[PDB]
């Protein structure tokens, strides 16, 4: 079962993700941009597929974007670099088992969350320089997207960041457990296949979602309140679904009590 | 190596009876986490059952098997304990000495009741997201339970001894490689026969269960439907799991 | 290259098939008896996918079903169970090189055979007991498919066996050569799915096919002579592919000249 | 990079070549005949296909295709066996790299490429046996396309010809410069892929796609002499690409100078 | 992590470039052709897709082009070829690290860039030989897709750039951080199937674009000062998706400090 061995190599991890900060800001904060910047791209390419699909009226829309959101969690995997949803459950069960505490926990959610912020901004800003978002399917898709996810009931928007952050740091826990890179990426892409079919949501993502609805003059159906009101209500629920459930279950897991 | 098999599901099934003597909580809880894990699965490909079901599909089915392989790859790759699997593997440890009947149906218990805790809890959880309020894919849950809950006994059970092969045999085969992906090919491969062509899985109904209770959508269930579903169908899954693949795999392994 | 020491590996697996029947006649009719119920699982479920979309007159038909029936050999092969159509080169090769005799080998043909056989019919008895062959499509199309099967001519059956067994062969033939569980099933995957979509006929196969059909009572146009009669000439068929074209073939390629222990090439 | 041990694995191939031949014409042989009725199988699924999905009217058809011939050279490579197609490179590679003489080579190509015909026509013999091409939507596929294939001019046959047999050399190419056979088998699948659905020739492929037209008794419009014409146009291409391309060219990487 | 192992990794695979240059421009411009090459050859898939479904009016046919592109870094990489698009990486983190000299670094810009555009040039010359630009869809699509990007403002062809070259270097990372060949391959094809299927300009993918159109006389939308401004916005925007955002990255979080 490796439970133990489990919850040791992700309380290194925790330990070793307060080390980079306390060692170098601008590493962490880079790192965290990175990862922001990458959980992006898998936005751009699914809201592309969307705006494509919502428009011919297709049934799979979807599906093709669960099965192609893939890459947004799977290069942050294979780069190693820091975003806010994973360390959720890894600061969460190092900090159960003593290896860093609860201002490291906090640091490090704080700095990954806005690090993530920044890489979402600055992919967001270059986005709409391409025109790729001037006007047509995309940008409605966009428009659309951000305004039904600003306007959900807090506690909707609740529940459903819990059951996103579950899949994406089950996958993280995954990627703990095999040492084929193969098998990381599969229970990746089947996690994230779920997670964005079945209608969940994640803080990160969506800080590219408000991005580039926010920066293009062509949108136009929410504002910077909505934005962070999102933002907000699915944040909680990632913190809850990683720390809560994952983090917490994995420590009862592997804990030598 | 049907010997070196055997030994490894023998191994397996001492972990768990121990695990169980040392901590019941750490075994439920492990328990509970396999029950969300295969529930999660059902709330992937009853969102594409829904989806595909409204456009008139005829893909549904087939879409609804290629995507339920996060169920069992999650458990595998977790570590954690579902009652399916449970049953080859503790059936197989009992006729070779390692476990006891004793042990074999405490783990059985054990592990079904953790399970649905997992169910429970996840069907809480995504009724409070609002996406079963209504619409295609909150009818069907309620179509899908209710059909599952009116079927006859003797269907239900024998769909129930299909599915456990299927279920099993990945694990099996998971026993029987080193390669991840290739347990994951495996599992992926025997959860899309199960699926589509129409097995029943006790675990995964708890999560169809659970959901259909917890949702305000109106359908024709019943606690005592559910209930009728889960013993035939538990019955079913302990029959293909214990009597067909845990007696098979003692014959092929033991060295008599 | 490497074909001696494939050779090698055929001649092992042959030499343990009879070491283990002679052992146990239980352990191998088990044994056999999985792989035949392995197989037949992959066609309950293209079967299932054949009735749902032919009802719904698609072209993509026997493309999903040929794509979707790698779980079959992909079973047998990572639950190491015997099955007669791969045991047709198995033997062939093993006993060219002096590993096995004509008598283990038509003994292991006949007992992995008729234990197959055990497989299906489980397979089919269980099946048919889920209710879910009563009425509908997946009914019609098994009905459908194996009155098809048993009214086709000799000739078209045999060869059809010949190259559907050439696949299944080929595809264990690649499992020998290579030490990736991942390379052997995309390999499985790939064969099965020329030799469904392309139309071969697969002995085994058509055990379950004839099973569920024979005990389901929706209906007939079939008769357990038919299933007989369609059975014996795609066997001979998987035979000939086997054991004719990769048992031989693979003998000779790897047979080491010096040997030339009775005979020699040129 | 490792483009001298990638020559001296290529040179090294082209030595073993020779000397089974020496050895042995019989296994030599008998290698190419598995070779091209592997190759065969792959034009027997894909032609059902392109029946099955041309009587559809499907826009599909070519990129089904081209996805399902994957199966083909992936048992070249995997059985071993003797393929003329790719010798082209290995041969040319290892003659250059002076381990094989120019006589080496062209008994080589002239072998697997009568071996290869003798493993099409078997199959083709045994095809036409099954019933399956006596009428219908894949006998029309076959009876189409020989005919479209043996009717188009040199020149556009031979700059087909190159460009399959450098994606068909570059595959093999990649197989020997990993260790992973997973790799190797997705490699070839988008080579082969690429080929195909581009409109490639491929000449052993073709040995096939003409025994059955040939050999069937449901009629067409192909002619022997029209088969010997496209076969003959379509391998020198092959060569071109395989031999002055892909052979030259790693030559040139490798080259100990 | 092992940021600081993949940055010594970047600027070892630097110096081994230009190494490999000063020891031979013969061998290193062959290098370049293939990878040029190479790509061309996932253009004319793409391309001969993109005719097809366009043309039977599919709305599925830029997500069929993107899933289908990952044949041309994966020849790349896997034949250990030179491509300038990658080189933007790796050469600005190793002259970052100290391994090389700008003038290092500009100088295997050239020679990769020019290389990959000879490559090109043969790769088009023979496909139009081939006939299958003759007149149809898919010559079709060459010519509007060519007119489109020449005829677009250079500001959106620079964004787009920056965008490709990121996920074409982050693909590149990936490959120098996993051991796994397989798991490559995957993260080629994910980070492909975002950039084309997403809109963003890939320079080199560009060249075969511009050199079939030209040398086909049966398209007429382009002109070559067209081609020549393309490829300017474009690579200008590779470069700095490439070296200030890739580069420059992984040189801060690998930097021993
Ligand atoms: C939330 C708490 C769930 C606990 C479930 C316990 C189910 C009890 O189950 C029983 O356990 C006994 C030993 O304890 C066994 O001897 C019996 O076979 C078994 O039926
Ligand atoms: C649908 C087919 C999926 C094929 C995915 C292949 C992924 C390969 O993945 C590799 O498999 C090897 C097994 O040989 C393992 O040893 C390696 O650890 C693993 O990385
Ligand atoms: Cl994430
Ligand atoms: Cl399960
Ligand atoms: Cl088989
Ligand atoms: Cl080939
Ligand atoms: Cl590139």
């Amino acid at each position: 079962r490796a439970h133990k061995e489990t919850l040791d190599k992700l309380t290194n991890a925790a330990i070793n993700k307060i080390n980079l900060l306390n060692t170098s800001k601008v590493k962490y904060l880079v790192s965290s941009a990175f990862a922001g910047l990458y959980v992006g791209i898998g936005i751009l390419l699914i809201f592309t597929i969307g705006g494509l699909l919502t428009d011919a009226g297709s049934p799979m829309t979807k599906i093709v974007m669960g099965l192609s959101f893939a890459i947004a969690l799977s290069l942050v995997i294979m780069t190693g670099t820091e975003v806010f949803t994973g360390n959720n459950m890894v600061m969460s069960a190092g900090m159960l088992n003593k290896g860093v505490s609860i201002k490291d926990t906090s640091k490090i959610w704080a700095y990954s969350w806005v690090g993530n912020l920044i890489g979402a901004l600055v992919l967001g800003i270059i986005f709409v320089g391409t025109g790729l978002v001037d006007k047509g399917p995309v940008a409605e898709f966009f428009a659309n997207t951000a305004a039904s996810k600003a306007s959900m009931p807090f506690t909707a928007l609740f529940f459903r960041g819990i059951l996103c952050n579950i899949l994406v740091c089950v996958s993280v826990l995954c990627s703990f457990r095999t040492n084929s890179d193969t098998a990381k990426i599969i229970m990746i892409f089947l996690c994230l296949f779920a997670f964005i079919t079945s209608g969940f949501e994640h803080s990160v993502a969506n800080m590219t979602i408000y991005s580039v609805s926010l920066f293009s003059p062509t949108i136009s159906t929410v504002t910077i309140g909505g934005a962070i009101y999102n933002l907000v209500a699915v944040t909680l629920g990632n913190i809850v679904g990683g720390a809560l459930f994952m983090g917490l279950g994995t420590y009862i897991l592997g804990k030598e009590k």
